[PDB]
């Protein structure tokens, strides 16, 4: 058996461990001045863009409506979200960010960018030809996992 | 930005999705005729090998002691474990199935690796190590 087979198993183990039960991996520490859960921040990021329903948020976040419901209630309660109505949105009423939430959504967005840039750093340690090999590997691996 | 950077992010999300709550990914269906969580099966597998404290199990799976303990209490309630904790006869085929599932998983990764040359495999190895190093 090739060493790589064992490396793949250990790698997947490490990924899951690093995910810390969150629905996503982000590189480095959150820098927000208000401590919201990762899921809460991600919601603020998404809603800073799309005015989604709690049901649509749950599908994207891959969680239960209940969890989203709890997240939203907390966000409304903590003054991160408020109800609103305006000509730019078809919805009769939706949750939009308050001024307090703006920097949070922005920070979480920056955190996603930093995460992608980190993978960019990793990718560029390899030649374009080598990157292609790594691409083929991820495709074959993900094909067996799903 | 290199597309590979985005592919990496997409891949990690898929792994996390596939590992729903579990501490590990396994390939294919669990063929146990019993509806235990993956963590429960894994704990049975380990205890089928040797007696371990809940603290030790937690270090083995890299999960909280709370996670291990809850799994154990359920296993006891389902008649899989008894007082260290030791397997009952009901649990034995399950621990065996979970071990076979692991073997099948490694064999699948072997099949993946052998789609690449020895030199290509090294590249992929360096990649895995570099990626984890940054996480
Ligand atoms: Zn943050
Ligand atoms: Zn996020
Ligand atoms: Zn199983
Ligand atoms: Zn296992």
């Amino acid at each position: 058996m090739r060493q790589l087979a064992k490396d793949i198993n250990a790698f997947l183990n490490e990924v899951i461990l690093q995910a810390e039960n969150q629905h996503e991996i982000l590189i480095g520490h959150c820098t927000s001045e208000v401590a919201l859960t990762n899921t809460q921040e991600h919601i603020l990021m998404l809603l800073s863009e799309e005015s989604l329903t709690n049901s649509e948020l749950a599908r994207r976040l891959n969680v239960s409506q209940a969890a989203v419901t709890k997240a939203i209630k907390s966000l409304v309660k903590e003054g991160m979200l408020e109800t609103s109505k305006d000509s730019k949105d078809a919805r009769v009423i939706f949750y939009q960010l308050t001024d307090l939430a703006r920097p949070i959504a922005e920070e979480h967005h920056h955190h996603h960018e930093h995460t992608l840039l980190t993978y960019e750093q990793v990718a560029t340690q390899f030649t374009p030809n080598e990157q292609k090999v790594i691409q083929r590997f991820l495709t074959a691996l993900v094909g067996e996992i799903k």
